[PDB]
């Protein structure tokens, strides 16, 4: 019953492929709902054109912010920030969809997805997703970031939407 969204990426205007996250929408339901509707644009906003502005190999892709496209905007479809719902869920390994976040409390529209498990983000970012399919694409993107996070090429949401 969890909802299922999907991500086309593309590598500056190249297909790379699609990603599929199943939503736990029965574990953080507040948080899945703002990821989902984002990614189908229904509240009139969302993901489709935005990048994933930080990518670090062997860590994480970063990405979600289409209000100012440099990795400091976003807005949630609550307001500009809402609560950290629970933290009941962790960061336990590759495909865990997260939210980014500036604090305690600050949840906005940028997210990221785990290539490792991340264990130090525990109770500090909320997660409330996985990759379901194309996990393969998440990989490829990370030969795009560095170890700071700088890409060396814009990793673009060229399309989003819901799948079930
Ligand atoms: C421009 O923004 C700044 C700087 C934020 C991060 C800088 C940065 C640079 C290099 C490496 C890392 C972080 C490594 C250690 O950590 C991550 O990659 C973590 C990994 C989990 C997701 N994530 N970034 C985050 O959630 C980070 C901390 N937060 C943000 O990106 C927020 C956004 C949501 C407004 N921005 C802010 O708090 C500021 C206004």
């Amino acid at each position: 019953v969890n909802p299922t969204v999907f991500f086309d990426i593309a590598v500056d205007g190249e297909p790379l492929g699609r990603v599929s996250f199943e939503l736990f929408a029965d574990k953080v339901p507040k948080t899945a709902e703002n990821f989902r509707a984002l990614s189908t644009g229904e509240k009139g906003f969302g993901y489709k054109g935005s990048c994933f502005h930080r990518i670090i190999p062997g860590f994480m892709c970063q990405g979600g912010d289409f209000t100012r496209h440099n990795g400091t905007g976003g807005k949630s479809i609550y307001g500009e920030k809402f609560e950290d719902e629970n933290f009941i869920l962790k960061h336990t390994g590759p495909g865990i969809l997260s939210m980014a976040n500036a604090g305690p409390n600050t949840n906005g529209s940028q997210f990221f997805i785990c290539t490792a498990k991340t264990e130090w983000l525990d109770g500090k970012h909320v997660v409330f997703g996985k990759v379901k399919e194309g996990m393969n694409i998440v990989e490829a993107m990370e030969r795009f970031g560095s170890r700071n996070g700088k890409t060396s090429k814009k990793i673009t949401i060229a399309d989003c939407g819901q799948l079930e």
